[PDB]
């Protein structure tokens, strides 16, 4: 069989020969105790380039050696794509929300031979599940695997945007020192108000990394949180979002995409948030009006807006979010840590182990499985 698996180009520097450190941590488990990947052989070493072209997330070795074959390919967009051109033959594909393949009802129409679609990541937004749905394909996602390297992202950008590290690392780097031009925007975190739009995996582990900085929490979710977490780590819970944004300094957006927060964040919602506020947003470019955040930090009804997400992806040279003032963006990079890279790609072959020895896939990857929802 075929398998399809679009990953984002080496860098421009060519693939790394050498990285500044030996190793990486052993993660075995995850909060609450789910386990870390189980695939029954890796071939590389965690902390390995995993998710560009030439590291194909480790798989061709096991995949050759069971007579399949492997199209690994950066080439996602058109029909004149890679991508596209060995879509119709392939029984599996495989992308990374970073640099993704989206499967359209057209593309998985002409996606004859597919059957397993595979997010190399969490989020499966860039597939359309209702024609999966019709179709029988089943859809995986590697849970867990980088939910604590996003919350890790969150609370560093929180405290970039309100401490004004950027612009006071750009006095150093000119020959300035500028004491007052740096902090005539910045302030301590400590004991303000900090809400989260989820508290699911990356989002209770935001809010257990925020405790201890001795801020004021918030939380929207449609279910809450036991009361024993609520009371250990002084939650307060908000039946709804605008409640919620009313009374925070800060706003952290851990939610996935769906029609619910499709949008969410647009120029009314942003409104309803304290002048001065900070929003924080590496859950789906989408869930924010693109146009409604400039105008916002344009107007100063927002102070400063970071996240690592974007739409569409590749951001175009031209998008908006890259000049708007007061922001601190980078790529979407926080799930692809090397870190995150070899949890996601040891689930990747996790999956693949269990689809050709006709084991079933674990439950919590599965987002659809023999035409439903899981
Ligand atoms: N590199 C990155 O930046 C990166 C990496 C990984 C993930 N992500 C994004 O972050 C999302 C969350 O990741 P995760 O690991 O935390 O997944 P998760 O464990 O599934 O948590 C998602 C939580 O969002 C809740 N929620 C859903 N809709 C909501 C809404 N309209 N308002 C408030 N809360 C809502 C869900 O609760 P219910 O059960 O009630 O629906 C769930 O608890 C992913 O879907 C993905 O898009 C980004
Ligand atoms: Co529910
Ligand atoms: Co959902």
């Amino acid at each position: 069989a075929k398998i399809l698996c679009v990953l984002y180009d080496d860098p421009i520097t060519g693939y790394p020969k050498s990285y500044a450190r030996a190793d990486v941590p052993k993660i075995d488990h995850y909060p609450g105790g789910q386990t870390a990947p189980t695939p029954k052989q890796i071939d590389f070493t965690p902390g390995e380039l995993l998710g560009s072209v030439s590291g194909e997330l480790g798989l061709r070795k096991y995949l050759e050696g069971l007579g399949h074959t492997l199209v690994v390919t950066s080439d996602k967009e058109g029909e004149d794509s890679v991508f596209e051109r060995e879509l119709p033959d392939a029984e599996i594909v495989i992308s990374q929300p970073f640099w993704p393949a989206y499967l359209t009802p057209e593309r998985i129409a002409k996606a004859k031979k597919l059957k397993l679609a595979v997010t190399a990541g969490i989020g499966s937004d860039h597939v359309d599940l209702e024609a999966a749905i019709k179709n029988g394909i089943t859809v995986a996602e590697v849970t867990y695997s980088n939910s604590i390297s996003v919350s890790e992202h969150v609370v560093m950008m929180i405290l970039s945007l309100v401490r004004n590290y950027i612009p006071s690392y750009q006095w150093v780097i000119k020959g300035g020192w500028n004491i007052a031009d740096c902090v005539e925007r910045s302030y301590d975190l400590e004991a303000m108000h900090v809400g989260t739009v989820a508290a699911g995996r990356i989002g209770l582990a935001v809010l257990k990394r925020l405790k201890p900085f001795d801020v004021k929490l918030h939380y929207f979710s449609r279910h809450r949180l036991p009361e024993s977490v609520e009371n250990e780590l002084g939650l307060t819970y908000h039946p709804s979002v605008e409640d919620m944004v009313k009374v925070c300094d800060v706003v952290t957006i851990n939610a996935p995409l769906h029609p619910g927060t499709l949008d969410l964040f647009n120029d009314e919602l942003i409104s309803k948030m304290k002048r001065g506020a900070y929003l924080v947003n590496t859950a789906r470019g989408k869930i924010c009006n693109r146009d409604a955040v400039v105008r916002a930090l344009e107007s100063g009804q927002l102070a400063g807006y970071a996240g690592d997400v974007w739409f569409p992806q590749p951001a175009p040279k031209d998008h908006p979010w890259r000049t708007m003032p007061h922001h601190g963006m980078t790529p979407h990079i926080s799930g692809t840590s090397l870190s995150a890279q070899a949890r996601y790609a040891a689930g990747t072959r996790e999956i693949l182990e269990c689809w050709f020895e006709e084991r079933p896939i674990r439950e919590e990857y599965l987002i659809v499985d023999g035409g439903k929802l899981a």
